[PDB]
């Protein structure tokens, strides 16, 4: 990564052993479920492209997930191509180019230019735009992998009321849902998908009720 | 977090690999249980906001109360807004704008913003007001999740006194009494509730005695 | 903690997950086991009375043992207010005011009053009177905890005598004996309790004898 | 390795036991599965050449693997040879030589012969001339121990396509296709493979379609 | 202990929990098993007397061990006293006091009265003096607990050289031989106790053979 | 060790508890496997001679090979002793005095002096001077263990060609054949002791094979 030193300025450091491992470990334990996602964007705090592309080269399995990923990868670095293109041959000597959108995505670019873009004055933060594309394109195979349809998840018979309400979220999460509808479903779909003596209660509680109120109420 | 270096200033630091999986183990672990909010409070130390949902979202389980707390925090994001409201439209080129709820809890604010607040002379301490916020938010789950009332709490006929004051103090830590009922309920609930035995021995002591004087009587 | 850094000055450092995971590792295993004070002693090195506070309430079990020091506290507390009253009122603006009993147990103190008091010149140690409050506390727990009367600690009739002297000198580090009588039990308990056959080799021995000696002649 | 200090400048630092581990870990593990790759080049970041050789005479087994990788290495030597022949005999005291192939491989050259190329300005990046032999020679060795032909990956009748698209692709990596054929093999090996039910849905589909369209069709 | 810093000077660091987990962990798998010594010496690395007794103090079991090294460390303490007497009643104010036995060993001197001895222009180096005394009573209880005579160390009559020499020099490092014997008793005692078949061809050799002769020689 | 620091000069550093087990345990797990050699030398970098003695002191088994190590070790020594004789009798007041075989080993010579040696201009690299002798000691040992001929690989009637060569070049790297050796039994020996099959296959391909071609062939 990038990192301020201990004596105030920003230089290249290895990405650590213990980083490499947590992410691989992650991967191996978790897969594509959400919660991967934030695990995936801290663990690459100040990372450069080339650290991206370490961390997602590292991982050994979900082959197809890493391949949707590039093509997500590959129509970003398009669109940003389209926004903002270079001009072509040869560039001034000892001077910063231009990134194009194979240098953001760090398969055309050195270390080194990597770094000068990341230290500039003013900067391209080109570690954290390939950042956002990698998480675009994550949060579409969370999505994809996603086991359930929200519309699937409803309370047992006998299941308590808290762990259903516990699934219900997991699974929005994964569906990946806006926080207006994560703020929204509780009063709907949640009710709804209740066992009926829950379901009662809930309905007699009237509308407006908090979440908290809810779990109170069918506890 | 913002931490200071070894030669004098203040500056943003990543989140360690170690932070990031200590505290997704306590939940994994611990769960709900009382003592993992103060295990939280120590490893979100110097915390940005950002830091600070990186922690949330790194949980995997617990959506309902991810979701409680997501509704406790903008109860008091709304409650900031009424007491500190911002003044609308652009501002002073290159200056500090004011935060809002939704600024403090790092859904509308960026890693830069959320620096300058909290380095600026004097500070804004987003991340020490948000914090504030996540475990009132925590402390209510605590509470709820919270399996068996202090007065279902009582001594077994063979049960050591010893076992019986750790199910107690635990339950009522969970309940969340103030210290003045923990200081309290010791001459009075904590009695009623012993054993037979034990209580005999407990009232003959007399008012006034030591939490350890009494363990040492019933021991 | 405070700490020095590398360049020369006391600052305050977040205490590390290592550090916590340590000390409620430590207390998950050994409860109150005597070797855990010095442990806790050199896990909150440099501590501040928050430190404190943190490492005491990340531990989950033994409510009743957190009770009675919350209680020993008080005691301790109570009796600096004793010695060391505190005018009340307004302090002199921007001043240093002064620890009350609950500030250095960092029940009613800011960490930054803990710092000033502990980085002044001079300084108001207030982590380390802290926790020697602490320390006097956990010691009588520990005593308490103590399962066996050093008067039941008896060799065995083919036990070795290796074996019987570990029982007796952790028995009698958990009752808390004086140096004095760990140096002096020795020559008289220690032969009492001795079974027959190396009673009669360590009487022969005669007074004086070192441990080593006794130990030599019972093996 | 060298690194950049806290206080601005380049020096040679110890291997950690961390990194050592690591690697040797990894290939316990991992073997010569194609993820392995990147993490050597991760682990190996900022490595001498030292450091490269002490990595690889770290592994304990694979020994033909390590005698295939020499000779790939050799080669690579001979090649630097013919492009940069040193010229021999005596060098003008104080002064730094050229690195012939062997040198750069860490086997006729000191370790501070190695910092001194490094650290020159301008520098002579020999840990990292060196690393690109050694992943070539990886690479050849990953190919080899690829356990399947691409055209032995068939969807099984009631394998999950995901699971096909992962075999497929966890593959063609080992085998080493360009991201050309990556790209490309989409459209034609990965469908013909397919199973008769997936194969008419994507047929069906039409030409053009991404991953995510082949593998949400065959869902 | 007492390190140098990054940036020269000699400074007080807090004793790690790694170094604290390292001590007990091996005391715990080892007890008194030769090794342990060095492995102590290593890991009070710059140790002040407290941080001496701090390890000494985690360890939980062996209590006997304890006790004895209490008092060996107390007749080196005394012995101490009689070479250099201090001057009695009060100190010059503001100077450094003479260090006692007791002080060195850490029970009647402050951290910061250690600190001070161990960093002044001449330094009484008083960590390293008492890590001295300790190693002697360690080496005592090495040498008590050694379990097994090297007159009875004898080769089995189908047990492999190298398995008997390993018994051999085990035992004898326990026993606490000096390089002279240990270097001596190679040509004759590991002979003598060699089996018929290994004795002959051992004598055979003549004398003068390295130990590495008389393990080929019976191979 | 010895080590440069974050300011820019050569300082002692303590020996990490990381770096003592994990010698430890490689020693534990892997004996005297002839890639516990290098594993030795990494760990042991920027090593003083105490720090060498600490990491061999440390290992609890193999005494037989400790015994023959300092064997070996004091052979060096002499020769050390012979090249470069010290004058005996009083050094010059405050001057660096030569090391002797014996001061380079560490068993006669302080930690100051042998920091001195090390740091001084121009410097007595005695930790990388005894590292020599006791990896000279180690390959001894390594070769010692080895158990089992080259002679004696010969591949299996149906074992894998690639099994057959990891075992025959994880052989001659124990007996420790010179690289002029392992670049030649390729075309010899290795061939010779293939099964029947393979060797057909490999007499085949005519001389001047690479090993990657030999074990394409054999596949
Ligand atoms: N494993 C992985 C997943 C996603 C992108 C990746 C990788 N490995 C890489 O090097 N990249 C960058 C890259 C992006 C676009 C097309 C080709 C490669
Ligand atoms: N997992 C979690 C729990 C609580 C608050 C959270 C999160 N994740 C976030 O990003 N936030 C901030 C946020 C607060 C209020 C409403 C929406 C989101
Ligand atoms: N777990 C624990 C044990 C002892 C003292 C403690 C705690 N937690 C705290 O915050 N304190 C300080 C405190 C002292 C006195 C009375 C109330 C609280
Ligand atoms: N284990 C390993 C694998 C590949 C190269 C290696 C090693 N160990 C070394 O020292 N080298 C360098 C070297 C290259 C070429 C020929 C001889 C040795
Ligand atoms: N566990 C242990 C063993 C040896 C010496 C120790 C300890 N704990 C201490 O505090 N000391 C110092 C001390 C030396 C002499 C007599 C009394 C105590
Ligand atoms: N365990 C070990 C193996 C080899 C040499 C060692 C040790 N321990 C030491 O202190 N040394 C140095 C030494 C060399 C020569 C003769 C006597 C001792």
């Amino acid at each position: 990564p990038i990192v301020q030193n201990l004596q105030g300025q920003m230089v290249h450091q290895c990405i650590s052993p213990r980083t490499l491992n947590a992410w691989v470990k992650v991967v191996e334990e978790k897969a594509f479920s959400p919660e991967v996602i934030p695990m995936f964007s801290a663990l690459s705090c100040g990372a450069t492209p080339q650290d991206l592309n370490t961390m997602l080269n590292t991982v050994g399995g979900h082959q197809a997930a890493m391949q949707m990923l590039k093509e997500t990868i590959n129509e970003e670095a398009a669109e940003w191509d389209r926004l903002h293109p270079v001009h072509a041959g040869p560039i001034a000597p000892g001077q910063m180019r231009e990134p194009r959108g194979s240098d953001i995505a760090g398969t055309t670019s050195t270390l080194q230019e990597q770094i000068g873009w990341m230290t500039h004055n003013p900067p391209i933060p080109v570690g954290e735009i390939y950042k956002r594309w990698i998480i675009l394109g994550l949060n579409k195979i969370v999505r994809m992998y996603s086991p359930t349809s929200i519309l699937d998840i409803r309370q047992g018979p006998k299941e308590p009321f808290r762990d259903y309400v516990d699934r219900f979220y997991k699974t929005l999460r994964a569906e990946q849902a806006s926080q207006e509808v994560k703020n929204a479903a509780t009063e709907t779909l949640l009710v709804q998908n209740a066992n009926p003596d829950c379901k009662t209660i809930l309905k007699a509680l009237g509308p407006g009720a908090t979440l908290e109120e809810m779990m109170t109420a069918c506890q």
